[PDB]
């Protein structure tokens, strides 16, 4: 299969520390961590064209982007950047983010369909934070 | 009457603009506002002391400080802070609030009973959030 589909999330890993990386405090961080696990995702694929909405009951975040064309978007705490999507193989998509706003920590994310699951991945400099989805 | 008793809150004008003003980004601050907006107070009094217990589903405060001399805490954007508590007439809290580390907006709150009610009021430089609670 491909990315397509609707994915909830079966586990986080170090994400409060990621979101450490990316300065944000405490508290914030506690609040973040929190809201992070609720939401499910909507993957809509087409060849290298992506529609992911990240919902709930009442709140819904979308965003489009194309595979080999940069775009712009948001890290994960966020901060404005540019990002570039490319093909690492055929089952995964790795981004690189340059952030428009200051100056700070080098983030990545990629997303990779292995064993039918989709593993989103965070980095944050050597920090690296980790989260399963699996199909519902 | 007094301060002491049980409250709900049945109205919060400007936090978000208040968050602004402490520096919170859109992202963090829009999670940040959703996650205070069904606050559960407690407050026992006596005299001068002060209890408070605000419960909320990801982060529970026990407050306790005496009108007239200080205490710590944090402000509403986690700040570590050194919080001076005085009467400004005598159903009302004025408190003044000093970072102890940072150095930021300057931020205060104050807490007044009128007509049953218990209006919290949070500033930050010209930014003021206005939230009102009524005994459950």
């Amino acid at each position: 299969p491909n990315f397509a589909g609707t994915w909830k999330m079966r586990s986080s890993e170090n994400f409060d520390e990621l979101l450490k990386a990316l300065g944000v405090n405490a508290m914030l961080r506690k609040v973040a961590v929190a809201a992070a696990s609720k939401p499910h995702v909507e993957i809509r694929q087409d060849g290298d064209q992506f529609y992911i909405k990240t919902s709930t009951t009442v709140r819904t975040t979308e965003i489009n982007f194309k595979v080999g064309e940069g775009f712009e978007e948001e890290t994960v705490d966020g901060r404005k950047c540019r990002s570039l999507p490319t093909w690492e193989n055929e089952n995964k998509i790795h981004c690189t983010q340059t952030l428009l706003e200051g100056d700070g920590p080098k983030t990545y994310w990629t997303r990779e369909l292995a064993n039918d699951e989709l593993i989103l991945t965070f980095g944050a400099d050597d920090v690296v934070c980790t989260r399963i989805y699996v199909r519902e």
